[PDB]
This record gives C-alpha cells, sequence and structure tokens, in this order.
C-alpha cells in the first residue's frame, strides 16, 4: 500500500520509513551487520509523482552511522526502486563511505545490495 | 558545522548548496549541469557530526529526486564519500543514479560514477 | 565441483567457462537482455589457492560486446566470489560502459549484480 | 592495437602494462602501489577491436587476481573503462575489489572506487 511502513531486507536489518506527499523520507534503520546498535536516524527523497507506465518508483536515503550508542564513523546511501504489487519490494543497490585518510581512501567505499519487502522474519 | 555549510562544485559544473546541522542533518539545494534536470532541487541527507580527529575525513551522504515544481526525469541520485576540511577543502564522492524502469529493464537502471566537489567563498 | 561448468545467472544468460589450474578463466557468454545476440568470448581470474577457513573464491571476468552478428562499443565486468557446496554459486557485482564522447561519459557505467548457479532455467 | 598496447600508470603510482590483440585480447602483468600486492601479477580481458570512429572512448576491461608466485590476498579486481586515444591518450575506468569472505561476511567483501591511467614513453 506504498513507501510509507515498516520493512526488512535480506540480513534482516529494519527499515522503518514515511514517504512525505511532496517527496520526503524521514525514518529509522537498524542493521544487523557491521559496527551498529539500535536504530539510526535516516532522511532520503523519493519520486512522489512517477511514470503510470509500469515503472517503478526511484528513490534514495542516507544514514550516518553515529547514534547515542555507538559511531562507525561512516555513513550508507542506498539507491534504487520501489515495486508495488501483492508483494511490494524496495531494490537497492548502496554504498557505505569510511572516513579514511586520504592515501587510503582508495579503500573508503564498499558497495552491495540490498532488497527490502514489509515480511518480517 | 562550518566545514560542510556553504556553496560547493563539481567537475561537471553542477552546484551543491548545503547547510549542515548540528544533529547531523544535510539539508538544501542541488543545480545540476548535466542530464534530464533544469532548476534547483531539493537535497536531503546526514553527516557524521562527531568524526575523528586523526586525520581522517568526514564520512556524509545525501539524496535528490530529479522531481521539482518545473520537470520530472523519474530517477533520484544518491552521493556517499567524505568531506576533508582545511584551506582547500573538498568533497570526495561516488554516486548511484536510478532511474524508475519496468521490470524487464531493471538491469538497466542504476548509472555509477564520482564527482569531487570544490568549495567557494561567500 | 568446482568454477569450471555451464551456469546461468537470475536473467537466464549462460556462461561457460574453463578455470585453469594457476588462475586463468577462458570462456563463452551469452546475454539474454541488451544488445547482444549469440556467443562472445570471455577472459578472467580467479584465486588458484583459496583460503581452507571456510571463505569464497575470489574472481573476475571481461566480456566486450562484439562478435560475429553485432557490436554494441561496450564491455561488462562482473567481479565476486565463487561459494562451493551443494548448490555451487557464483555472487557478482557488474560494471558495463560504452563507449562515450568525454562530455558524456558521467553516463556511461552501469552498474548491477548477478548471481549464477548450474541449475538450467 | 597500437593505442592502447604500452605502459600505463595511475594516480596511485601503479603501473599496467598491456598488449591488445587483433583479436580483442588483452594481456600483460600490474604492479599495485596499494594495498596487499607485491611485485607483478597477471592481467587479462577484452576491448571493443572496432570501435566507433565518432569521437567516442572504446570501451575495454580487465582483471587481476591478487596471487602471483610470492603472495596471495586472496582478491581479485575488475576495471572498466574507456580508451581515449590521441596524443595524451587515458584510460578512464571504475574498479571493483572483491575479497573472499564467509557468507557471514560478504556484505563487505566489495570495495568500489575509480582509477586513471596515463601513457608513458616506449
Ligand atoms: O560498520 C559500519 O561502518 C556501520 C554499519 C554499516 C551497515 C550497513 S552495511 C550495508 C547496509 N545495509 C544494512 O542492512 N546495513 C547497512
Ligand atoms: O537525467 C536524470 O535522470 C536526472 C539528472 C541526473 C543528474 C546527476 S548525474 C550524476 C550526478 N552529478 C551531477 O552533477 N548531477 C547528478
Ligand atoms: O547492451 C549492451 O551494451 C551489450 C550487452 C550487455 C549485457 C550485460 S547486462 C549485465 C551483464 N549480465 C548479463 O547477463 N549480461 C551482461
Ligand atoms: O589488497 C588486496 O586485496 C590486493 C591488492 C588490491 C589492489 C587494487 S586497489 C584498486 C586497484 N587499483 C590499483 O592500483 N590497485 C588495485
Amino acid at each position: 500500500a506504498g513507501i510509507t511502513g515498516t520493512w526488512y531486507n535480506q540480513l534482516g536489518s529494519t527499515f522503518i520509513v514515511t514517504a512525505g506527499a511532496d517527496g520526503a523520507l524521514t525514518g529509522t534503520y537498524e542493521s544487523a551487520v557491521g559496527n551498529a546498535e539500535s536504530r539510526y536516524v535516516l532522511t532520503g527523497r523519493y519520486d512522489s509523482a512517477p511514470a503510470t507506465d509500469g515503472s517503478g518508483t526511484a528513490l534514495g536515503w542516507t544514514v550516518a552511522w553515529k547514534n547515542n550508542y555507538r559511531n562507525a564513523h561512516s555513513a550508507t546511501t542506498w539507491s534504487g526502486q520501489y515495486v508495488g504489487g501483492a508483494e511490494a519490494r524496495i531494490n537497492t543497490q548502496w554504498l557505505l563511505t569510511s572516513g579514511t585518510t586520504e592515501a587510503n581512501a582508495w579503500k573508503s567505499t564498499l558497495v552491495g545490495h540490498d532488497t527490502f519487502t514489509k515480511v518480517k522474519p
């Protein structure tokens, strides 16, 4: 019934988001992996007037991995599309950049892919 | 966060206007020199508000959805990178641009690249 | 029983490969998608002495999309790992670069992910 | 293919020695300035042997597995990019470096980046 809701990726991370009428994404992310505990703030944007031809809805969001419990000195962005239907899905690719010195900046950024559904593990 | 807050440009001639809040928020507007884009677009992101002090960059990311009250490309970009302070401040990024597609075309939905931003003097 | 064999990705593309003893990958690729028909030459490398701790086997390969039938003026590289087991798998991330002018070089490279098994569709 | 064939360097100080064959093959050796690497490693790749003549680059890619008779990092890099000819010839790339990992650690297996190669004069 839309982007707003509670989503889970293939690792069991929990993505709770609200899609504002004019394109805002606002919520929290709890990661099952990495140097992370509890919830982290997220913010992003989505296409609030998608095509009407069967295409998905483009979107993206960011988390910086600092909260009251931990600071990993890193940030992830997810870029992807929402696909509506009986089992709604958000398919993404992500970039996780850690703060580095300039000379190790070559090993600063991990890449991967996450797919989200509203099915709770 | 004084360092990040300001006006920036990338190697394509795009410009990025941003304000870094005490809570880790990035807000502002983006004007792209390339692609299916005109005028300013809203951006929103996050940064590490308590970075290391050991000669590391400050991790940050932001998103633009390419819809404004003038044009809609049905697409969104995220930039992931780090701010490097000092007199010649830079934001070094890699980005992902996803277009809305049909399922059969999803394999060709996402472009990747890298942008370098240089800060300019208010 | 190893990297050598016939593999299929989630799109139904066919990847036929031989893993040489000292690290070569040599074979053909037939793509179910894009500006492609029939087989294309591939070449790559893999770790011919992987860790013995349960880790996967790192690898990569390239196809340039020119054969006797078509030339798309593009090339893909896949980077990933082989995971042995009862349903062996190769998990990859890929980059597809098209030849462009310098000023459109910003839109030259697509990214995605392919997972391969030996199960024929 | 005279253009591609030769010695190249990237912005990290790594060097790439390559021979472009008539059949579309790339062969050679790579010496990395960074990471868990020493001495030369085999590379192998492909390029478009009949590129456009319309002022486009020539698409190419190659792979190195980081095992040689001296060291083994249990990892591999692929570079995907284009050759831009002329007097100041360049190869502009983006790359993926995958390390062998356990299944539980596969989420952190792959680094991404970009390398610029400049040709040097035999
Ligand atoms: O370890 C660190 O630097 C901090 C935590 C990184 C967490 C990531 S990993 C990719 C993305 N998807 C997911 O479920 N979590 C995030
Ligand atoms: O055409 C579309 O879908 C909409 C416009 C995309 C713009 C992008 S391209 C990479 C990034 N860097 C920059 O200066 N602009 C953004
Ligand atoms: O259209 C073009 O430029 C030429 C053909 C590109 C084919 C690709 S798309 C990603 C990769 N995986 C797969 O099954 N095929 C390849
Ligand atoms: O540490 C390891 O796993 C083995 C060594 C990795 C080397 C890489 S890093 C990006 C690419 N560019 C370059 O000059 N070298 C390669």
